[PDB]
């Protein structure tokens, strides 16, 4: 099974950005969402949720076909709260039907992580919409309830090492736990890109707590809470290491993190020798917007 990108027709550098544009000034603009978090966490786990379903064995799955937009896949108990993400991009798909649904979604994540100060993230254009057949059925994304060798056999079925998944865990440093989502509740609200998730594993002080929906979460007495994979990387001797060295080296951290999201993002899509090189588009801030 081959899934080979295609530029949307006559589409270049320039259209794209409009697009990176549209949503960033959104971002900006819906800042009440989930007590003035704002739109970012969300549009971040979208695009790892529409990519997190790939197969490496089979090459099923992942982003190219924008298939959250079929029902079975909507519906997923695992994407319980990104509707909400989904009725964000929603009116800019309106103002730009020319893109493709899995390029918006995956846009949409690049967009929130550079906008809130993150890495810049190159992105590739050329996903093509595909059938609702090809939709992956329910449980393929990960639970919380697990330990480090979940995580780690977990990720092999996409093709990510030791140190791509402690890097791409970083990116729980964004955004909250919801009860009536996933079971779990509380976190830092936090809205800006940093290396703050490995900082806070080592150095804040633990404890194991039960829920109200009944499930054992890691909770601080600063307000923090880590699910118990999250506290994993630091019970395993292997994602020790690498979490001591992003806690230190916050430009190692950006520029790894940067290099496993986009692979995270292609996943599954053979780019054709002629293909553009990726994009790597400027924030508001750099355009003076
Ligand atoms: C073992 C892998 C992972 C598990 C089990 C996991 C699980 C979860 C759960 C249960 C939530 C809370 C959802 C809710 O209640 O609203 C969440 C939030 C989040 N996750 Fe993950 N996740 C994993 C990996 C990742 C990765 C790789 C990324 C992105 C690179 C990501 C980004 C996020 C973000 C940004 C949020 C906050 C969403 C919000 O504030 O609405 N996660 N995750």
């Amino acid at each position: 099974l081959v899934h080979v990108a295609s530029v949307e027709k006559g589409r270049s550098y320039e259209d794209f950005q409009k697009v990176y544009n549209a949503i960033a000034l959104k971002l900006r603009e819906d800042d009440e969402y989930d007590n003035y978090i704002g739109y970012g966490p969300v549009l971040v786990r979208l695009a790892w949720h529409i990519s997190g379903t790939w197969d490496k064995h089979d090459n099923t799955g992942g982003s190219y076909g924008g298939t959250y937009r079929f029902k079975k896949e909507f519906n997923d108990p695992s994407n319980a709260g990104l509707q909400n993400g989904f009725k964000f991009l929603e009116p800019i798909h309106k103002e730009f039907p020319w893109i493709s649904s899995g390029d918006l979604f995956s846009l949409g994540g690049v967009t929130a992580v550079q906008e809130m100060q993150g890495p810049k993230i190159p992105w590739r254009c050329g996903r093509v919409d595909t059938p609702e057949d090809t939709t992956p059925d329910n449980g393929r994304l990960p639970d919380a309830d697990k330990d480090a060798g979940y995580v780690r056999t977990f990720f092999q079925r996409l093709n990510m090492n030791d140190r791509e998944v402690v890097a791409l865990m970083g990116a729980h440093a964004l955004g909250k736990t919801h009860l009536k989502n996933s079971g779990y509740e509380g976190g830092g609200a936090n809205n800006v890109f940093t290396n703050e998730f490995y900082l806070n594993l080592l150095n804040e002080d633990w404890k194991l707590e039960k829920n109200d929906a009944n499930n054992e979460q890691w909770d601080s007495k600063s307000g923090y809470m880590m699910l118990p994979t999250d506290y994993s990387l630091i019970q395993d001797p292997k994602y020790l290491s690498i979490v001591k060295e992003y806690a230190n080296d916050q430009d190692k951290f950006f520029k790894d993190f940067s290099k496993a999201f986009e692979k995270l993002l292609e996943n599954g899509i053979t780019f054709p020798k002629d293909a553009p090189s990726p994009f790597i588009f400027k924030t508001l801030e750099e355009q003076g917007l």
